[PDB]
């Protein structure tokens, strides 16, 4: 065809990507093989362009075949964080990637485009100390199946309580919500929330934060999935759930969790926050 296949970097929810040459160009790409209102929507992102938003090069639609030729990066967040475990990200590198990707959302909000399903995986890499949001509007235009292409699970860790209780018309909320959930695990050095079923994610929620209420998240009983019989744990001190960040982080952090949708901060806000007075752009020592 028009591209030679250098490897095969993975699999995931909707498809298989390879690393691929353009044999026209010279061009080292990434071309996400995938298995309609779909077909306009995803065309759409080719114009949702910033620096910390993988660039979506074209879409191929041929023989009931969808091609996604991206931007290549040469790591991704999970494996980053793999690498990193015995000694941890330095909390400047962990500030500088949150600052970066909060912009990003930032910007993919101000155009009313969700992610919906933000995780280490879809957070990509480079030498010169950039991050960028991957895969971005993709849940949108191709729903979220339970399980993946290749009979892989689907990862709840990221997923926001109100998607878990079946809010139907969930909002930016869900990536701020995502985002913090991997604050915390760049932090701590272990995800924070690994829940194993759709009711272990959210009652390992529940005790970390506390059983929500109509007093911190009012219309919360009368969500579609909540149920009566909850069992209600008290909520724990940040101080216990992310140690080691200080109170600048902590206080950031506590705003990306908040329960409520509604009050939990946005993107632009979450740039002003105290916590990045003192940010920088570090670079990774990336072994490739
Ligand atoms: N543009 C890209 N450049 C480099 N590697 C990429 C790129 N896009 C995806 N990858 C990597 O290829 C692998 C497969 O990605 P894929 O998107 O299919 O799965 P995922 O991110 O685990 O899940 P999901 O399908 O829900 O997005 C992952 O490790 C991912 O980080
Ligand atoms: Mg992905």
């Amino acid at each position: 065809e028009n591209f030679q296949k250098v490897e095969k970097i993975g699999e995931g929810t909707y498809g298989v990507v390879y690393k691929a040459r353009n044999k026209l160009t010279g061009e080292v790409v990434a071309l996400k093989k995938i298995r309609s209102t779909a077909i306009r929507e995803i065309s759409l992102l080719k114009e949702l362009n910033h620096p910390n938003i993988v660039k979506l090069l074209d879409v191929i639609h041929t023989e009931n075949k969808l091609y996604l030729v991206f931007e290549f990066l040469h790591q991704d967040l999970k494996k980053f964080m793999d690498a990193s475990a015995l000694t941890g990200i330095p909390l400047p590198l962990i500030k500088s990637y949150l600052f970066q990707l909060l912009q990003g959302l930032a910007f993919c909000h101000s155009h009313r485009v969700l992610h919906r399903d933000l995780k280490p995986q879809n957070l990509l890499i480079n030498t010169e100390g950039a991050i960028k949001l991957a895969d971005f509007g993709l849940a949108r235009a191709f729903g979220v199946p339970v399980r993946t292409y290749t009979h892989e699970v689907v990862t709840l860790w990221y997923r926001a309580p109100e998607i878990l209780l079946g809010c139907k018309y969930y909002s930016t909320a869900v990536d701020i919500w995502s985002l913090g959930c991997i604050f915390a695990e760049m932090v701590t050095r272990r995800a924070l929330f690994p829940g194993d079923s759709e009711i272990d994610q959210l009652f390992r929620i529940f005790r970390t934060l506390g059983t929500p209420d109509e007093v911190v998240w009012p219309g919360v009983t009368s969500m579609p999935d909540y149920k009566p019989s909850f069992p209600k744990w008290a909520r724990q001190d940040f101080s216990k759930v992310v140690p080691p960040l200080d109170e600048d982080g902590r206080s950031l952090l506590s705003q990306m969790l908040h329960y409520d949708p509604n009050k939990r901060i946005s993107a632009k806000a979450a740039l002003a926050h105290p916590f990045f007075q003192d940010v920088t752009k570090p670079v990774p020592h990336l072994r490739l």
